[PDB]
């Protein structure tokens, strides 16, 4: 049986916190991530998920902040832990430069539906982290020099990250100066 | 977004997928699957439409699966497994024929199943999480015992940890 319980977030519209069912036994977990059938519907017509990409990270890794015009992201923690914070970076939403975090693990299986023009970042609080996900986009693919980035540790934002000391790649330290 | 793609040198129709990773001290990067490069490896109006992960625990093996419908795209993004594709179509020269890929989440390798194939997975690692793809036509089987004599996989132990199904096709 493949089921997906589908909430949007309280203070982020447009933000879908998707929740599948899994089974579970000795052997471990099974459950489906996605199907066409089901979450295809969280997109307008036309658009498709397209693209699965995965990113493995050690503790203390901080990724973002990242978003384009044109990508819907739908994203998850497939093993281990990680801080997932979604800003909106929408100039017309009365959430302007607010943030939602979640705290997604592999053992509480969860996955975030962003919008374009939002912020997307985690932080890798176990020792590895595997992260998943799927994007969906009209046309090429936007490359990172094409995207917008804002700094981790940006004022205007104020997130909430467990250190203030994190790994970063260098795109991700150059928006901080 | 690149995928060295590779048919098998056993199993006919079998691919090797091989994705570019970027890797560096914070981890790795990688694609798995693009619509616009991957989506010509199966024929016209069949489409990927359901993403699924198995997380495992050491000594559990998953098999052997398949039906006459789904394609598959399989890979491990934690940990280590054996993956094990049997030739489960009657009417190919290689049929009950297997080849194994000990897939390792650190070099990242997708293989792609048509269908009546047998997949099966042991888990070499304290934990696996395998993940894989299907493609079919319309809606949403069988099974062969993981040690199948006709079969004869070589498998690196004698004692796995099985589901009721899998257990039930070894008698």
């Amino acid at each position: 049986a493949i089921e997906f319980d589908i909430q949007e977030s309280k203070i982020l519209k447009g933000v879908y916190i998707i929740t599948p069912n899994k089974f579970r036994d000795l052997r471990g977990e099974i459950w489906t991530a996605f199907t066409d059938e089901y979450l295809s519907k969280l997109v307008p017509d036309g658009i498709k998920f397209k693209h699965d990409k995965f990113i493995n990270s050690h503790f203390n890794v901080l990724r973002g902040i990242h978003g384009d015009v044109k990508t819907y992201k739908l994203v998850t923690c497939v093993y281990g832990e990680v801080h997932q914070v979604v800003v909106d970076c929408r100039k017309d939403s009365p959430t302007y430069l607010k943030w939602e975090k979640f705290i997604i693990s592999y053992k509480n299986q969860q996955l975030i539906l962003l919008p374009p023009n939002m912020g997307n970042s985690h932080y890798v609080s176990s020792k590895e982290a595997v992260y998943y996900y799927k994007l969906a986009y009209e046309g090429e693919y936007m490359d990172a020099p094409d995207q917008f980035t804002y700094a981790w540790n940006d004022e205007r934002i104020g997130i909430d990250w467990p250190t203030n000391t994190p790994i970063l790649s260098d795109r991700d330290i150059l928006a901080t100066k």
